[PDB]
């Protein structure tokens, strides 16, 4: 298996996300949401919150275990490896989203600590995974916020109705997990939850 850096994604986006139109833009949302959904399917976290921010960025927050906060090789955080190397690694498409974003932030909460790493300009880390604060030991989760790269996509406008429909469908497949969407541009909001 040949590993590659994020440049490879930026030079052939359609190979990873299908296109660079609205469909491809929204593929970025699906990749991050799917990470949260996979974690919930494994039994960790009962709500997944999606927010379309006023600045055009998008946030997905889960309440799962939190990504591992330890080191890979050479003092490089596991989180950094997941977000900057691909074949995406270990079952997530986070690296593809990072590659196609002008910036991305990942915040992890677990073990009484809050950690954050920031990437810019197609996934170049501008910080390490830094402890930024504390939380109760019972608090766990992962939050990812990204700004899609306007130099790549023909549209960077997230569509509320498109996201709403997909999250509704995901809530129906998952069961017993609340999927929420909030649009800070318009104040629109909706939640989905299907019991079984
Ligand atoms: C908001 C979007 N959520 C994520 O992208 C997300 C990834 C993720 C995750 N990860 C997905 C891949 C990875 C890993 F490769 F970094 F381990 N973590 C794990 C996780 C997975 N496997 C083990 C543990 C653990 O605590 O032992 C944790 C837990 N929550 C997650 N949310």
């Amino acid at each position: 298996q040949v590993l590659e850096g994020l440049d490879a994604v930026r030079k052939r986006p359609g190979m990873y996300i299908g296109s660079t139109d609205g469909a491809g833009l929204h593929h970025l949302v699906w990749e991050i949401v799917d990470n949260a959904v996979d974690e919930a399917l494994s039994g960790f976290g009962d709500r997944i919150d999606v927010t379309i921010n006023k600045d055009g960025s998008l946030t997905v927050q889960d309440h799962g275990r939190g990504m591992p906060t330890g080191m890979h090789a050479m003092g490089i955080p596991t989180v950094e490896v997941i977000f900057t190397i691909l074949h995406g690694l270990h079952g997530v498409g986070s690296s593809v989203v990072n590659a196609l974003s002008s910036w991305l932030e990942v915040e992890i909460t677990r073990d009484g600590a809050v950690y954050k790493q920031r990437f810019e300009n197609g996934g170049k880390p501008v910080t390490t995974l830094k402890k930024i604060g504390t939380a109760l030991k019972s608090k766990t989760g992962t939050k990812v916020t990204f700004m899609p790269d306007a130099t790549i996509f023909s549209t960077t406008d997230f569509k509320y109705n498109t996201i709403s429909e997909r999250l509704n469908e995901s809530a129906f497949l998952l069961k017993n997990v609340t999927l929420s969407l909030t649009d800070k541009r318009t104040d629109e909001a909706i939640e989905f939850h299907y019991e079984n």
